[PDB]
Formats: structure tokens, sequence, C-alpha cells
């Protein structure tokens, strides 16, 4: 127990095979918060959080999403009308979100045969009951996760056979609601973040390639970002080239296919890469690439599928950015996600578990000092970090010596972490240093 078995936690959780990733995924619903996220793990949340299957039509990118993340935060593009209704006698109740799902919802108020001078109130929505209220005067009505009842002065509760909520609408996706979904976006922890904007409007794809640079190089919060068509050659971006076909026969554009390719970086290993990997429930990738066209399309950074018609299955070709411009600074092996996703993690990991420690050792009244005392503490926690990576095999040659070291924020206000670490294959040790201020 206390930080450091946290800290080793943390490597170990990098290495953990099985369940992974939460990707944010941005869609169109006719129920929920609107303009806020929504979480999701397993197909009942679907339902009961945006008043839909998780079957239906609405949510066929979540699906192909779910295929390998573990966790999905769907934010809500749009919003809408909410479904209204007077009941009995003058008793507004209106649904508590907007759009149509709100008019599946309906009010039945009847008798209570346990106490004649009160009422059964219950609420609907699709024929199956949500909330039941036993109340004897319209205030007693407290507002559900379904509806919102008004009570005015000539408030009285008449007994109905059923009256149903009406004039629910969802007003259609416009190019800002995806702007406020990348702002939403910064309020939240995840892995990976999908952008299925269609490939029309170049505008937004740019304006949220920049979103991702600074949540990475400016934030210090490094995610990944996936687009189709749009070489953004920038190792934080994934550039989704051809989509596919599903066995229904449902084809799937690149911008859609997105979807998946986020769930599918965001649930991978630091252990495996995703190349070879195959997307389940394709039958076909369209459009296909020859030889030549695939070994030029990698040339450039381009995320593609390929039809191996042997097995009959659909499989990544190579896990890949749009990095292509290379350098001194960052070599090509940043284009490979398995040595990024390595590095991108450490780093991650390495700022919010010196984070804890900070806001833990507070909670004790036992402060982290700004002197050697407090340098060497976090050394040997952020050791212990990297010693287990390289034990659980995530990383290699790491020399408790010269690889790591930490020193005070000059302003003596925080702690400086720089550290040399290399990605199982790939000979390279990369240099990666990070600030940690004890009071942000």
């Amino acid at each position: 127990p206390g930080i450091y078995t946290n800290f080793k936690a943390a490597a170990a959780e990098r290495t953990k095979a099985g369940e992974r990733g939460t990707v944010a995924l941005p869609l169109a619903a006719s129920w929920g918060a609107a303009k806020e996220f929504v979480e999701i793990n397993k197909e009942e949340d679907v339902e009961k959080k945006l008043g839909l299957s998780l079957a239906h039509q609405s949510f066929l990118l979540l699906r192909e999403t779910l295929k390998l993340a573990k966790t999905v935060l769907v934010y809500r593009l749009n919003d809408g009308i909410k479904a209204t209704a007077t009941l009995a006698t003058d008793v507004v109740v209106t649904a508590k979100y907007g759009g149509i799902v709100g008019n599946s919802i309906t009010i039945k108020v009847d008798e209570n045969v346990v106490d004649s001078s009160k009422k059964d109130v219950t609420t609907y929505l699709n024929e199956v009951a949500v909330d039941k209220q036993v109340v004897g005067t319209a205030s007693e009505l407290i507002d559900s996760n379904y509806v919102s009842f008004k009570t005015t002065s000539t408030s009285e509760l008449q007994q109905s056979s059923g009256t149903t909520l009406v004039g629910g609408t969802d007003q259609p996706v416009t190019n800002l609601d995806y702007t406020q979904f990348l702002v939403s976006a910064e309020g939240e922890y995840f892995d990976t973040i999908a952008f299925p904007v269609s490939s029309s409007d170049v505008a937004l794809k740019t304006s949220f390639v920049s979103f991702v640079k600074r949540m990475r190089d400016e934030q210090g919060v490094k995610i990944k970002g996936v687009v189709a068509n749009m070489p953004a050659d920038y190792e934080g971006i994934i550039n989704v080239r051809n989509g596919v076909t599903l066995r229904d026969g449902t084809i799937l554009e690149p911008h859609q296919v997105v979807a998946w390719v986020a769930g599918a970086d965001a649930s991978a290993s630091m252990l495996k890469s995703n190349t070879f990997v195959k997307y389940d429930g394709a039958i076909d990738a369209t459009p296909r690439l020859a030889n030549d066209e695939a070994e030029e399309a990698l040339q450039n950074g381009e995320f593609v599928l390929t039809f191996d018609a042997r097995d009959k299955a659909v499989y990544v070709e190579q896990d890949l950015n749009s990095l292509t411009t290379f350098s001194k600074e960052k070599s090509s092996k940043f284009r490979k996600n398995k040595i990024s996703r390595i590095l991108d993690g450490i780093n991650n990991d390495t700022r919010r578990n010196i984070l804890d420690a900070i806001k833990e050792r507070k909670d004790a009244n036992t402060d982290i000092p700004a002197d050697e005392n407090g340098v060497q503490f976090i050394l040997s926690m952020q050791t212990a970090y990297l010693n287990e990576l390289q034990d659980s095999g995530a990383i290699t040659n790491f020399d408790s010596t010269a690889d790591i070291t930490v020193s005070l924020n000059n302003n003596v206000d925080g702690f400086i972490v720089n550290q040399s670490i290399e990605p199982v294959d790939s000979g390279e040790k990369f240099y990666f240093t990070t600030e940690v201020k004890l009071e942000h």
C-alpha cells in the first residue's frame, strides 16, 4: 500500500493483457445531457443513458469502437426540443433532455390502492415503467431522469388513463458542434479521441489536428487522434486511409472506420502492436490497395487496411501515424505506434504518478518538500516504475544510474524529471523530460 505500490501498479497496468483503453467518441443521439459526455462500458449503459438500444442504428460507430475499446466516452454533438404535455389539471410535464426519445415517454396517473387519498403517478418509456411515485399532491412529485413536473397554482392531480408527451425533436449536427466537442474533450480522461468527421470540411479536420497538437505538446497530455484522409504529418494523429465492408454488407467509409481504429489504438498493449490485427466483422476492405499503392501509402504515414483472401479477413497493414517528416530531434522511429505508445505512456504516467504522490502526501500533511529529500523521494519512486516496465518487458537496457535524473524547477516550486528510455524492439534510447509543478 501507499505511493510506492501505486507507481509499480501504474507500469503493471501498462502491460496487463485484456480489456483496455477508453476512447472519446462524438455522436448524435436523441436523448442526453447535450454538450456533455456520457461514459459507457456495458451495453445497458447505452440505453439507460441515451434512451435507445445499443443495437439501434444511431450507435453504429459506437459499436465499432466498442469492438476493442473497454470504455467509450460518447459526446452528444446535437440537442433538441423537449417533449411536453399537460397532465390532468395544469401539471406541465416536460422531458428531462431534448430529443425524439422524449416522445416515447408517457405518464399514467391512477389512484393509490393502499391509500385512496394518494395517486399512483408512473412514467413509461416505450411501454415499460421507469419511475413510479406515490404522492398525494402535485408538489410531492420529484423530478426524475425522465420527466420534470411544474407545479402551478391551479394544480390538481386528476386520474389519467395515459397522457403521452410530444414535440420532441433533435436538430441535425452542425460543424459548430464538433468544435464544442473538442472543447469538452479537454476536461476528460481518455486515451484516444476519434474524429469521424466527413471528408468534406477540411477546416474541421485541421482544427482537430491542432487540438491534438496542443493537448500533447502544450498541455502535456499525450493522447492520440484519429481522422480519415488527413496527413497531419504529426506523431499524435493516425491517418486512416481506406474503409471496410461488414458481413451484413454495410459499407463503412474511412471517416467511419476511424471509430474502430480509435478503439484499436486505445486498447493496444504496450507490448503488442496493431499490425495484422483483424477488424472483426469486416469481410472486405473497401477500397483495396495494390502492393504499390499500399507500399506507397505506408511511405506516407497512412493507416491502411488490407483484405487477406487467404484467411478471408481484413487486417491492419501497419500501426503507423501521420508523421513522415523526421529529424535529429525525433527520429523515424516515432512513426511506429508501438514505440510511441511506450514513450507516450511513460511520460503520461510520469506526470500523473508524481501529481498523485504530491496531492496524496498533502492529505497526510507531509507535503513533499522542494529540496533534495523531495527529489530523492520522487526519483526513487519513478525508478520503481521504470524497473517494473523493464521486468514486464516493455523497455530494455535501463540503467538506474545514467538514465533517470530528478531536480528542482529552478524556482524550487516543482520537479523536473529527465529520462532516457528504450522501447523493446528499437535500438535507440529516447530522451524525455517532464516537469511537474507542486501546485497546479
